[PDB]
């Protein structure tokens, strides 16, 4: 079961949603961890769930690998207003942030480090990269396969059957409407290379 | 009342979520039919609640039509966290679809066969025409006239006081900012013919 | 606590929708005030809260005045399924409407008079200026400041860390994507002034 408390990691904004989304599920205490200004990150620190409050990809995943290494359980956090059909397959204790009034629809698939955020949908049989971030309001309609790492802005949506390639950015209010297996960051309405 | 079972038509994607609607409202078992590769239609088969989940317009007001023909009651499949005016018109048992975190305001109605898909929202005073489709995060301001057969696409909006003909598609992340009396396929912001 | 009445004023389109909403908080009648064609406001009428259903914000902050100096109060109408973060602000009782699925994230305010419109979403650190209209489904990512009297249409989006000038207007589907120090109209994707 999940402990008393929580680690957060980041102390930012992404770090008080966090705190917010974990209160829902019925956390007592969350503990802020930044190593910036405030209270750092020790191996030592007595053993809670963890989670990774880092908005940037390639930097939640160091410190992702950082932490477990360390032997720390990196929990998901999952709002109670997230839809998730029973059929949806979402990575068990993978550092994954699931934001209010998500939508994840059958046979969809979450792996580690994602963000789903605020409002956003992945609708029937997507995969959703690893530490990749959907942000607020962006939708991938059905059997949309998101590569790891990718970033869509907010507002941003890809249409039926596409994908993205890994390390690619999707940027805010953009329309993916072709298939991208190469990288790079796509902008518009339709969403054209940079 | 409902039947304990429901017949599905389709056993594709849009089939999935529409299985995931009808447990929603309490239905025990669905049967998919698919004359495909599943489980055939047929005209004698024993008496439940039928949902025709076919994502295409036409094809959906063919089998409706079919299906209805033998004599079956197509119901309406409404995930519970749809939000209805009380002043809100919806056909009764007319093969229409409500998705999960749909808003649908006051004094609105909704034809037949309509189709409103995740976190859709159908403002105060629109009409939606039969047997259209207003896809995922597509959004209808006040006053907004969607004519019969008509496509709106993944995170469209059409403005208040507008009429889009029938038979028109609004295309993925397309905004309607003019009243449209003759039909077509309309894309980007502003949402102009093809 | 609120009263058993309520005055909403505006019988409009706007109207109606705030009808549900008060019916929504618990209110038990609605009654409208419409200088046009139906019940006259007067200075005289008997004391119950007020709402002022006006989507233009001009006329909705001179209403707001006049009502507010003949001492009525003014209160606000939130949805229940609105999610507003424990450390958001909200002005209480300033004619604030926050419509269904509206989400406020943590440490965002919202200034007197603004309308929240269906599945609009505030992200966290955001203010929102005193009697703008942040459309439906119109989002604003972390930290934006939108100035006084600003209206965010249909559907558009505002990316982290921007203001938008006191007096602005983004069209629907819009996409802002550089800070904006003076007023303007500013339209597609990304945002250009008119
Ligand atoms: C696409 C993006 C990654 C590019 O950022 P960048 O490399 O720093 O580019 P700049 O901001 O300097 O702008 C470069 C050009 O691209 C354009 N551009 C930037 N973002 C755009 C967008 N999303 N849509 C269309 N054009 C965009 C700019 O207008 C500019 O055009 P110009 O040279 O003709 O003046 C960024 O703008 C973006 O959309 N990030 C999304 C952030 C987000 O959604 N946050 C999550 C909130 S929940
Ligand atoms: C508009 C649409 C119907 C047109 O499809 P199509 O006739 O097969 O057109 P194509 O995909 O071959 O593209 C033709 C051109 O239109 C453009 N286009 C297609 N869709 C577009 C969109 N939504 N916005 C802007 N431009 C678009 C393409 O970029 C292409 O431009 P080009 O010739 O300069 O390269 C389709 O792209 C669409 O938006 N359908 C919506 C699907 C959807 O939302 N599914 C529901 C999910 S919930
Ligand atoms: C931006 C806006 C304020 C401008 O309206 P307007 O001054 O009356 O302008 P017009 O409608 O006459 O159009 C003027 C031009 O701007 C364009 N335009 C208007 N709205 C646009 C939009 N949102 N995106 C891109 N272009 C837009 C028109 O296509 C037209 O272009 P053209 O001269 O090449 O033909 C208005 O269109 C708008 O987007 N308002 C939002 C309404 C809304 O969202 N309601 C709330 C519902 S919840």
């Amino acid at each position: 079961a999940r402990t008393e408390k929580i680690y957060i990691y980041g102390a930012s904004g992404h770090g008080l949603v966090c705190e917010d989304v974990a209160k829902n599920m019925g956390y007592k205490e969350c503990i802020f961890l930044d190593d910036f200004k405030g209270m750092k990150f020790e191996s030592t620190l007595p053993k809670y769930d963890f989670f990774i409050a880092i908005g940037n990809n390639e930097i939640r995943k160091k410190i992702y690998q950082k932490i477990s290494e360390n032997g720390f359980k990196i929990v998901n956090l999952i709002h109670k207003s997230a839809l998730i059909s029973p059929s949806a397959i979402v990575e068990e204790n993978a550092g994954i942030l699931i934001m209010p009034y998500v939508v994840i629809n059958a046979k969809a698939k979450i792996e580690k480090g994602v963000i789903l955020n605020t409002s956003s949908v992945i609708e029937h049989e997507c995969v959703i990269g690893e530490f990749s971030h959907v942000s607020v309001g962006a939708k991938c309609a059905g059997n949309v396969k998101i590569g790891k790492n990718c970033f869509l802005g907010i507002n941003s949506c890809v249409l039926p059957n596409l994908s993205l390639a890994d390390d690619s950015i999707l940027g805010g209010g953009a329309t993916l409407v072709k298939n991208q297996d190469e990288k790079g960051v796509f902008v518009g309405v339709p969403a054209k290379r940079m």
